[PDB]
């Protein structure tokens, strides 16, 4: 009844994330690049998963992957806007323009156009809104040596985050985020998410963060 | 069988947390200044909860309040550190130096009193260790007019967090803190509360803020 | 011509500080505990710094010291409020009460009253208004072990500034603060503050960060 | 003697910054893509600012600017990466993909790639390293609505600040960022950027805010 899309589903958190929420008892759309890991994450879930190959960097895909989940399912409740890529840690005046390019397409380009396609649906469906959560940094207090383009696009991530907070109210569009940082297990980041997703519109989780150990 | 302390438990978010933490199947006790609204709490809880009168910005009545417990419960795995009261909405420099250290002592003192004889309790007892969670602010992003002593005072709450975390690794001890404000039903912020207990030690949501509407 | 208030000027950064405003051209009142270390820095200035022992955790001493100011200067342009102490460090749950209190008072009360005194006198002079720049950490982005009162204290002192910011500006009072970290020669801190207090009141440095290494 | 490179400086508070670090007696080269108003701020310093027509989002075009300042000065001491560019304030899901690409290109692209320049500059120079002054957002502490593309982007300029701050001490290269927001006459911002660059090396404003009013 509850119906989610959840991006790099075919691995990691958002695989964890999927299989929770289908748990939890939500319909799930799962999208990523990979057709084969995207199946794996539906035989977990064992249920009515769609799988949706996708390329959230481009914006004809990611409007084909919300059409596909309101044919299926009939609406979209939640997005979970989860990317994770980084360049390789080198000094940074080594990055070449598309290394740097691929970073700033997969961890920041990806979520907005995911977030503008959400804000499309989510705003024309009955009962109108939901929830955007955005997956934030792994390295939350501290940025990792020869992470530039990690770091900067994560702490765009939270820009992007307020703003459509601040946007989405008048389409009762609730967004937050998560990070996490290491002073770590995925089914942890997974029950954060299930919660976050949990709550009534009007109240909405905006930040939180999980440290391991 | 997990054990709770709750501070500030016959009212409003301390009665909400320790309600559910009872729900969800822990033994609390609940601490308060008054005895009659710890007792409506209990009647709430209909089990087996401990009414504990204290008063926290005293060390004695602190201590007395965890010797209870560990002799009724046998251990303490989690305290909700919650405190919050405000000076009067009026000129800063109107008020009264009792008026200030009423605030200090109540949200700063008292937090940090029950920080060391939880560090106390957690460090000697087997398994080892056990989390703290304290209560932040209500006014999150934006400090109200008037509320010098209670915006201080909450953002200390948020440093003494931090050296919490730092100072109670070695005693498998963890400490996150929860925030909330406005761009709120109580019963939000007692699972998010729940939530974050329910975490295994080695993970831990060191912040978050939940934003209402 | 315009004037400024120093607290803990009779060592580290408040010396170098008074120093810098009285180079600066600024007349300077020199707050602090000792009457020697005052001394030494109104030699250092070798004009007319006035030298005023003042106890700042005291309402009266404080009044007394503002009274000293506005007597022989005329009006209180700027104050510097600086404190910084710290308990030992030991860990948190052997500290006693009383060295809880000493860094609560030191750190988070003295600034707290000086402030409100500053508002009496600031609201109340022709022209009217000024600026009070906060002395906030000495380890910024991260908590030294064994430092919870420390940290809790001037991490309060953060949600002073906001207070003060919001609450000042019916009077002309702007508010702004300084931290330090590591990744320092107190001449640095100094050029920082003095630059703080060069702006004209509709412009104001309402946090920096000034980092060694 | 000392030599900075500022972008934008055709306008705003690049040409504000350029004219007082020249006031300052530093050697300036101007970065802008408009010929016009780089010769309008290299007349008012009156000196010998050199102006060189830039597109700091092209790599080759970068390069050459560094080479120019170089060549004509001997080295580059501060880049003041100072860019600022906003999408139209329309609903998120009405920004075209190239209205989107353009934000990103201007705000984030340009600056990293003038930063690894710098890197490549400054390392090899002799004395080695330098300083680099990213200026952050105009809406420091709540976002404008319709503002996703420039509250993203500056907030990435934040995690890049970060990063150049740990990976530029290998080579003596400091960073530092400037943000304002509003409770503003760019005289204020271009005299917070020449303190900061009037610091030695190892001591660094890491971040500062100035507020209007
Ligand atoms: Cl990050
Ligand atoms: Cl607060
Ligand atoms: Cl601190
Ligand atoms: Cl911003």
């Amino acid at each position: 009844k509850k119906i989610a899309i959840v991006t790099g589903a075919g691995s990691g958190v958002g695989r964890a994330v999927a299989v929770a929420l289908a748990g939890a008892g939500y319909g799930v759309a799962l999208a990523g690049r990979r057709l084969d890991a995207l199946q794996e994450t539906a035989a977990e879930i064992g249920d009515d998963a769609l799988c949706v190959p996708t390329d959230v960097t481009d914006p004809d895909s990611v409007r084909a992957l919300f059409t596909a989940t309101v044919e299926k399912f009939g609406r979209v409740d939640v997005l979970f806007n989860n990317a994770g890529t980084g360049a390789p840690a080198i000094p940074m005046e080594d990055l070449t323009f598309a290394q740097w390019k691929q970073v700033v397409d997969t961890n920041l380009t990806g979520p907005f156009l995911c977030t503008q396609e959400a804000f499309r649906v989510m705003k024309a469906q009955e009962p109108r809104g939901g929830r955007i959560i955005n997956n934030g940094s792994i390295s939350a207090t501290s940025p990792r040596p020869y992470s530039a383009p990690y770091t900067a696009t994560k702490h765009a991530i939270t820009g992007l985050t307020k703003s459509t907070s601040l946007d989405g109210r008048v389409h009762d569009i609730a967004c937050g985020q998560i990070d996490i940082g290491n002073a770590m297990d995925v089914a942890h980041v997974a029950s954060a998410v299930v919660y976050m997703a949990s709550l009534p519109l009007d109240a909405n989780v905006q930040f939180m963060t999980i440290m391991a150990t």
